[PDB]
């Protein structure tokens, strides 16, 4: 089919696509926890806009994810982005706790497509998850878990005072 | 009549006049706010600094009033501003209620004159009060229902806490 | 209900978040071309970037509608984004077209969504949409048309010159 | 034997000198194809142009693995390089045929390797090739295939018409 397409298989193809429909999901969840944390009865802009950066990155990488799939000769193949798990995210703990939950998924797709790509033997397609993939979701796991243990330190009956303190000092 | 006065009808110059009146009372109102808050016995140099910001852009909104008034030969008629409707403006909570409030009223009262110039037919009017002030209560109105929800978050026992919290850290 | 919403009708918000998931749509659509120009056997650099510039100016139009969904006291609801109509687009001129039609689709919804906030009277969204929306799909749809006129122009016995001089000397 | 070479098979070693004659024999077809595109009958000094840059990406190429063979306490043995397979490369379709053949030979040759690399376990080859070739070689492969297409949409009776506007237009 493709002119340019070496050594990428019709799984990693179909990976990479399930993959960019998966960091689609978390961008478009992204934007719903960014917009959702700017709601005027949740009111908490770094909280907000820290999810409106994630909704950012999770769009470069499928955006990246798709740049590699046309340099690879492979097909972007676009399912329907289904709607994000939940249309109110709570307090910003049970929104982190949720983002977490969706990062950790996006690691784990991440982690069956690098192996998908092992048991290929594609070299680029692990070259390309090492270097803007694997890292980006282990520093930002990282950072989501100094985030819930700092928003579980500023839990108990005082939450309200803690999440705005975390907003306020932590989130910018 | 005056010679520049063209679709400008003696209902939209009195609800004008109106607006106008309803702009002192609201930089009066923000001034007195403003003001109470750097009482020595209130002591929030921010929530004053933030009241003091709405005091003078209620006022840029009833001098753009008179602007607009005398660009179309309406006559800017005053009438007595009315007291601030209280004395002392009790807690952060309270203030930020009673100013809400009042720009869900300035807000009411420009939807209302948007309505009476869409009713005599005024474009002009239309276009002055959407680009001038109905955004601008309506972003400032977000931003009094952002400021609450932190003040409520903020309330509990350790209200006095939480009060003095929102001040140095939202409003600086 | 919200603490801040005046004069914002069920109908506008849920007409809001129906333009929402269609500028969501719309720049996954724009995601879709953007991408197929970059395909290796599509190879119209110019003329992905043009749809990657489209998904970027759609991306901002549904968040600054749902900046606006909150501004007002609404709330986002987030539906599919349904999967973008195509992932082989064809030629240029037939891509142009899918996008020219998306655009007044977009633009029909706008005009619809502006017709009911004049309906509910509703100043600022009418203020809103006219600010950021109606001329930016009006510039766009005649940006648009003036492709398709050039593409049609370039059409000929060959088709792939012209295409690619167009790439070239107008997407450039 | 060398006293830093640790866990770098003779396979391995073999295998990257067979590669740098593949990066030789491809800089020396380029230098080819390149001199072939400044030839006075031929006269495309952008396609010229290309291949020569592509001589230099090659020999960066053959560089870096004689730096990293050097590193890895191997000993660099250098083979004939032959000849390039053509002395008329044709049109500039039928050149950039042979080029984006002779990246997917070189790309070949580098996921054998590294196929190698990881079959001996080494860690260090892997990232060379993953850091410095394999990226490398895809975004090329990707570039001529995109020549490619744009070559072939530029074919048909209009040939040389097509050819000009590829090289001045594309290869600038």
């Amino acid at each position: 089919s493709s002119q340019i397409r070496q050594n990428y298989s019709t799984d990693v193809e179909a990976a990479v696509n399930s993959l960019v429909n998966l960091y689609l999901q978390a961008s478009y969840t992204y934007l719903s926890l960014g917009f959702y944390f700017d709601r005027d009865d949740v009111a908490l802009e770094g909280v907000s806009h820290f999810f409106r950066e994630l909704a950012e990155e999770k769009r470069e990488g499928y955006e990246r994810l798709l740049k590699m799939q046309n340099q690879r000769g492979g097909r972007a193949l676009f399912q329907d982005i289904k709607k994000p798990a939940e249309d109110e995210w709570g307090k910003t703990p049970d929104a982190m706790k949720a983002a977490m939950a969706l990062e950790k998924k996006l690691n784990q797709a991440l982690l069956d497509l690098h192996a998908l790509g092992s048991a290929r033997t594609d070299p680029h397609l692990c070259d390309f998850l090492e270097t803007h993939f694997l890292d980006e979701e282990v520093k930002l796991i990282k950072k989501m878990g100094d985030h819930l243990t700092n928003l579980h330190r500023l839990g108990g009956p005082e939450a309200g005072l803690g999440e705005y303190l975390f907003e306020r000092l932590t989130l910018k």
